[PDB]
């Protein structure tokens, strides 16, 4: 598992919204590293790569 | 919950081990909130700031 350190608010780039202590699964990355593709409870989309830890 | 972003290894300032994803409870800093005094299931001890996160 993968777990929220921040909140991320969707804007644009069909992004998901993601709260702090949130359990996320990531399936892949964006090539620079910048965003991972994930999904919650809620959904899947791109979220930024420093507000998830691969740590839990 | 708290939950470890990287390993440490204890030195000294008696200090506690933690691997990453550890699940770790905060009990309280030290001031210029540089250490943190934990639990987690082998012990009791004080561990850098920044090697955990309030999110989980």
């Amino acid at each position: 598992l993968f777990v929220a350190l921040y909140d991320f608010v969707a804007s644009g780039d069909n992004t998901l919204s993601i709260t702090k202590g949130e359990k996320l699964r990531v399936l892949g990355y964006n090539h620079n590293g910048e965003w991972c593709e994930a999904q919650t409870k809620n959904g899947q989309g791109w979220v930024p790569s420093n507000y998830i830890t691969p740590v839990n």
